[PDB]
């Protein structure tokens, strides 16, 4: 009569690699890179996207007429510019600083459009239209030009009142020529001025010919300007200023969520957003973007990523098939278990699993993949941003950072799984060799280690002392 | 007779973690993460800070009359500003490059104030001073202004010949009015330059009413230079003009510490500085703060990384108490060593520590803690920064920087120290074991091996045989 | 008769730490720490450099008469500046944003040189030189000056018809006096303007005394600009400017790898290039510096990563020389093979290697060192950067971030040599007592385990049996 300890061989067609060996078939394993998003821009935990089908952020901002006002206390923690958002700015010029501007409308927690300087206030003409602007002109400044062949100078304040900073926007207006320049504001050259508490911005006229941008030769250059509560804002001019006329309150702005995307809006909350989709995922790693907002797993680019759970999936080579176990491979026939036993005496053969060693050994390997994912930080954000022509150093300085970064990740995820796998293909030889030793312990002397996970009964040993030996009452110094 | 080998329990409350388990007794552990600081402002080993009381960094840089001079060998290797500290520029304006400067003078290794351009020199008015300023002015630079109904052209030069670099200071003036020009300038229109070999500034006058500040509607716009070793320093004007007169020289500037803090001064030397404290760590982690300077354990957000030490700290189970050893689990009586032996003979019982495989075992142990606490690099510094308005790229990039560097330290110790618990237990269970494995051979066939860190003796053995199995000198073939 | 289970011992001096033990003496190691280069400065798989010996890049980049003017499909990945090169801008002034020019000429794939603006074209004269500029001008500009005391406005146009981007420069010329003013351009005020679809720029005159440099106090503020595929530059102005003449046609730009060097070229290709030296390295780390670029391994300062790979080579200790093995130590003897037997029976005694365990622990050695040198990407490049007296801060960050990789690949490298070389060397023990296991089972009850390698067998073992007990087909059950 024999007793034999032995350990699950499957169906399974499962491999991964160890740091010592490759494509080892084992009986369970599990993915730590996640790999699917739904196609959609979506939600995130911080809100939702504000899209933009024709208008460019900057448009929003300075108030092109082609553009919608927007809803009085919208939010949103991402825009979305489409391929089709063309109207930026439309009369002719140039925005000081875009990128940052754009940056800061990035984000709002509740918005708000406040009036600064009532247009009805000026005393020269404020009504100035241009066919550059859908013969219109911007809703949020007012182009100021002479009255009766007069244009004095005009100067009026404005306090923020309100509990959050105001977002002002003005332009230079440069004619495409001195008769151009007269017949706007009367003075051939003029003054003005932007100023609050904390700054104090002075433009001096000019004028004459540019490349001509849709017809026309003038040209504008747009500012902007952050009025904090409690400041005052003082705009002088006696000719070629546009004048703000509304501001935007601020509330939880300067995010920087910027996307440029052709991907379909969708009506879902995610996890982490990225270009072409959102997802949620508990894996700590992911190779679906580089860039992703939200709370979102390290980038890994790479196919796989796979962590050995069960065991070495060899089973033993059948050529009639003898009796072994552990040490020569697995068993195809194990069921309900991990490691288990199988008997040879008079009533038979069986095959049963030892559920204390099967459950000790998957809460191990249950806390190790536990704590590989829990362990990972998920805060912060690696988004795409925008730099000017004459940013490069910090463009590839960031980029550098990104890279950098992602180089670390890339080799230690692939160099964690690697170890892990060596460490858990040895820690279930290791599991299975401790039941084995277990048995031999209460066996005693009362059976030959054969040694190969089958012990050599020194006396019969019916069905029901195989059941004492299983469960371990079986007494080594037993007298019947 | 029999003869045990064990180890040591103990009445040790102390739990770590390891990668498969949690909340694992232990004999003795080691915090990796510093986690306490003397809650004062400390020197470090670059120097001693600069504390500022009143005037701002930089009302120092360009005399602001409310604020002393420094001592003309001071030395400095960061700079504290207290909440009170609210003197900086006092005549109403703006500072060019505010944050580069401050980061410029935030260290000194020698300071020295020079003068540049004798205020007598000057053929017009060069005493003005002002009610924004104290009824004063700056001590670094001179109001240029009209004497006798006229303002001509000043021209001066400067060639620095000392060895190192001069951070030299000057501002243009903006009058309310147009009278007010008149009034302090004559010219209507006045020309400032500013040149040295490497650069050339030209400034061109402005009057207009701004913003009132505490009753003021005229504005500076203030400026700084480095005139290096052997450059001249050429200044011309005819009205506008705050000319330079004092310039600092510079040795060993552009560290860039900078802590707005209220935390007590102190006479203390510290290794690592920090907003709320400093402190001495030979620990490779810290949870005190993302930001500090000296040198510096890397930061980790967690309130732990406990390292195991010694053995797994569950004693054998009482329930009389039989004859077992380490298979069964540990001794609460074992005493100078973690490793041992009980034995069992006609004369009695007895325990000794096994002071060989100890001490190999320390070693050990000892030398992976220092490895781990060793290797960790403290040459240098993450610290706070100053950025404007238009600079939230940069500080995203910065921030960036800082969290993703975070992420990675936080993850791999984590990580490193539930690896090193994991092995450091199978560690002392191998130790124990090989301690029970020299004895089985060096017994040989004179005793059975019940395996369970015991060893059943087929002959007596006294005490004296008892000390010869422990020190190795046994024979197995000995004939008496 | 006797059979025995070691492994080798050799003459190796070799020693490398564990994380648990320090010189530990081994059979065979390998350096993962690239520290050797050629001592010259080369081709990389990108490109060949572009050496500079008399002028600056920005020389090049306006046409200072003392360079010489690229070959018309020049290409070159990097730049080279020696000591010697002093030729940049010869007129006294400065440059625009000289930082991101120097950036943007640093690679070409591919050079053209383009006429913008036919110098016969302009109504004013335009020839004009000066002896800060060899007697001569820059070749890509024109200086316009005044023809028959007069300076009517010019006005022209160039269209970019070509496939690239093109970069053009201009300049603003500030004479040393209104005299000079008249003299050059008859106006005394003037303006310029620079204008494309893009970009709109207003230049106003200015005149006055500056330093003198080589005697000259005029000055000159040196701009440039890109020209994008189909857009169009304007260029107007009634004096003080130096137009546009050539464009540089930007193909495979700003990669930024700048090299300030005495190192002497050579004509050899490499996968990494440093300012002292280049190299090609299949190593995943190097110590040659923090600055590279191509395919480089990470930058790590300290002198050895030395990573085992054979065992512990402390042989047994010969003091006649009794018999043992594995257990004890090694073996100085054996030959063809790192583990093996030893054996001893009446026709003598003789030792073999065993082929199978000693192929299965290659393997497994060599995929461990694969993948680690394998696994470390080598794309992206850390490289020096230039930075402006006014940009500390950002010079700060970019500092940081290569200080903080730099640390963590310092500790994890340092780390993980240490724990693998732990391993390695408890892998070996396993190898052998597993050899030695196969051995134990196949002999069962025939032999006594003596367990120090050694078995006793019960039964005589001519050289045959000790042949068939080595090549495993020795039966425990035999009859003969
Ligand atoms: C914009 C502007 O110049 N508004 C003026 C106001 O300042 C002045 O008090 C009054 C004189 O008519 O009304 C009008
Ligand atoms: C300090 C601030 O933010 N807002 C203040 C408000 O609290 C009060 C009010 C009375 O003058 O003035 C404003
Ligand atoms: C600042 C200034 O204009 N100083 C002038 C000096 O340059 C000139 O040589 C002389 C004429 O009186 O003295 C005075
Ligand atoms: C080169 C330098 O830094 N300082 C020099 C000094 O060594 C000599 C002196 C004589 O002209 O001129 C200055
Ligand atoms: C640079 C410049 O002003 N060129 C002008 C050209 O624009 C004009 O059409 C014509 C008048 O003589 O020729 C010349
Ligand atoms: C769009 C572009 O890059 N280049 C275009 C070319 O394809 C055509 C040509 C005809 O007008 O105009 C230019």
């Amino acid at each position: 009569d024999k007793i034999c300890i032995g350990y699950q061989s499957t169906n399974s067609t499962d491999t991964v690699n160890t740091l010592i060996e490759n494509d080892v078939p084992v009986t369970q394993s599990k993915e730590l890179l996640h790999q699917e998003h739904n196609g959609l821009l979506c939600s995130t935990n911080r809100g939702s996207p504000m899209e933009l089908d024709k208008c460019k952020i900057e448009g929003i901002v300075f108030g092109n007429p082609e553009c919608d006002l927007l809803l009085g206390g919208r939010d949103w923690s991402y825009i979305i510019e489409r391929d089709t958002a063309k109207e930026g700015i439309c009369y002719p010029g140039s925005i000081e600083n875009i990128e940052e501007l754009r940056v800061l409308f990035s984000s709002s927690s509740s918005y708000k459009r406040i009036v600064m300087f009532p247009d009805f206030a000026w005393n020269v003409t404020y009504t100035t239209t241009s066919p550059a602007c859908s013969n219109s002109f911007y809703r949020n400044m007012r182009w100021l030009t002479k009255k009766s062949d007069n244009f004095p100078t005009q100067e009026a304040q404005f306090k923020n009142r309100e509990s959050d900073p105001i977002l002002f926007m003005w332009a230079i207006h440069y004619p495409s020529s001195q008769s151009e320049q007269e017949y706007l504001y009367k003075n051939l050259d003029t003054t003005s001025s932007v100023s609050t508490e904390d700054l104090h911005r002075n433009f001096k006229s000019a004028f004459g010919s540019n490349v001509a941008i849709k017809g026309i030769q003038g040209r504008m250059t747009y500012s902007w300007g952050i009025l904090k509560p409690n400041q005052t804002l003082k705009i002088r001019t006696n000719g070629n200023m546009i004048v703000p006329w509304y501001g935007h309150i601020l509330r939880g702005e300067s995010h920087g969520r910027i996307l440029r995307s052709d991907t379909p809006l969708g009506n879902c909350l995610v996890e982490c957003q990225t270009e072409r989709g959102g997802f949620n995922a508990s894996l700590p790693f992911q190779n679906i973007s580089k860039y992703a907002f939200g709370n979102c797993p390290k980038y890994v680019k790479t196919n796989s990523l796979k962590l050995a759970l069960g065991m070495r999936n060899v089973p033993i080579k059948e050529t009639f098939g003898a009796i072994a176990g552990f040490i020569e491979g697995g068993w195809p026939g194990l069921v309900a278990g991990w490691y288990g036993f199988q008997h040879y005496n008079s009533e038979g053969t069986g095959m049963a699993a030892d559920l204390t060693s099967t459950q000790k050994a998957i809460d191990k390997i249950t806390s190790k993949v536990n704590n590989i994912i829990d362990k990972m930080n998920k805060q912060y954000e690696i988004i795409g941003h925008e730099f000017s022509e004459i940013e490069t150093r910090i463009n590839m300085i960031n980029d550098k950072i990104d890279d950098q970064i992602q180089d670390i990740w890339a080799y230690n995820a692939e160099l964690l799984v690697l170890l892990e796998n060596q460490k858990t293909l040895d820690e279930h030889d290791s599991n299975v060799r401790n039941l084995y030793e277990r048995v031999k312990r209460s066996l005693g002397e009362n059976a030959i280690d054969e040694g190969n996970g089958c012990f050599e009964l020194l006396h019969k040993c019916d069905n029901t002392c195989m059941d004492t030996i299983k469960n371990g009452t079986y007494s080594k110094y037993q007298y019947s």
